[PDB]
């Protein structure tokens, strides 16, 4: 209750004062309490704390219970990671402009998910594991004192948690690839409508990855750091093939996401930009061996 007691005494400051609106975002320099702080305030601002009547003490403790579930020991897939998803969620519905094209619950599904899509994992070296992300972030939803969706209804709260499993099961990279075809060959017919039900779920799956994948996509000091905890835990958990390897995952993977995510909203453009940025960056390194 220590933690919990000096995070539910703090107060918290603005989103301009906490650079979370930024797609250029950092954590490195954070503290946890700090982290902790930031993620009320993406609650607070897409208004999810006024429109489901949540309580304080409650919130905090469900960010708390969030960030104790993930592993320290493991270098990238941890709570930073987890962090670093809501965060680019966010700036992707405020500075990206996508709030507006989503529901309520749709929102609040995404936050939740993004913040708990990977919770429990042990590194890559150990949908299954979605699955077991989901089972996490369902046993603390209900646990006591953590019930943060206690003020839906339960047509609400049924329709949440499925579109929260939803997200959570699209960040399977393997039902991306398998799904993001019908995505692409929508949007080139400019056929593309998020008023279809069904196209309406592929864009929040969609949605999910790009932010899951948003470290691809940071200034080049910062993802050169964050590349360096994804390789120690690729290679050591628990010439240089990495620059090359890189250059395949943008290629493969992330290009045509950030490429179709700003079809659908022109002001996700930074993702991209970045993302080609970056490319040119490890390319060159590439090049040297
Ligand atoms: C940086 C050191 C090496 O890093 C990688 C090496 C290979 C590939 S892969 O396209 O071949 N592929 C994915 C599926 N699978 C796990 C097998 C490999 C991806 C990464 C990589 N992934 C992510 C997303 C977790 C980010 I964000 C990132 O910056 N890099
Ligand atoms: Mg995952
Ligand atoms: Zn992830």
């Amino acid at each position: 209750t220590r933690e919990l007691q000096s995070l539910a005494a703090a107060v918290v400051p603005s989103a301009q004062t906490l650079k979370i609106t930024d797609f250029s975002f950092s954590d490195f320099e954070l503290s946890d309490l700090e982290t902790a702080l930031c993620t009320i305030r993406m609650f607070t601002d897409l208004n999810l704390v006024q429109n489901f009547q949540m309580k304080h003490e409650v919130l905090c403790r469900w960010i708390l219970s969030v960030k104790k579930n993930y592993r320290k020991n493991v270098a990238y897939h941890n709570w930073r990671h987890a962090f670093n998803t809501a965060q680019c969620m966010f700036a992707a519905l405020k500075a990206g402009k996508i709030q507006n094209k989503l529901t309520d619950l749709e929102i609040l599904a995404l936050l939740i998910a993004a913040l708990s899509h990977d919770l429990d994992h042990r590194g890559v070296n150990n949908s299954i594991m979605e699955h077991h992300h989901f089972d996490q972030c369902l046993m603390i939803l209900n646990s006591p004192g953590n019930q943060i969706l206690s003020g839906l209804s339960i047509e609400e709260y049924k329709t949440t948690l499925k579109i929260i499993k939803q997200a959570i099961l699209a960040t399977d990279l393997a039902l991306y690839i398998k799904r993001r075809g019908e995505f692409f060959e929508l949007i080139r017919k400019n056929q593309f409508n998020l008023e279809d039900p069904h196209q309406k779920e592929l864009f929040l799956a969609m949605l999910m990855t790009a932010c899951d994948l948003s470290a691809i996509t940071k200034p080049w000091p910062i993802q050169q750091r964050i590349a360096e905890l994804v390789a120690t835990e690729f290679f050591d958990q628990g010439k240089n093939k990495i620059p090359s390897m890189q250059v395949g995952f943008i290629d493969a993977i992330c290009l045509q996401l950030y490429e179709a995510l700003t079809h659908v909203s022109e002001d996700c453009f930074p993702l991209l930009d970045g993302c080609r940025k970056n490319r040119q960056k490890w390319q060159a390194l590439a090049e040297q061996q």
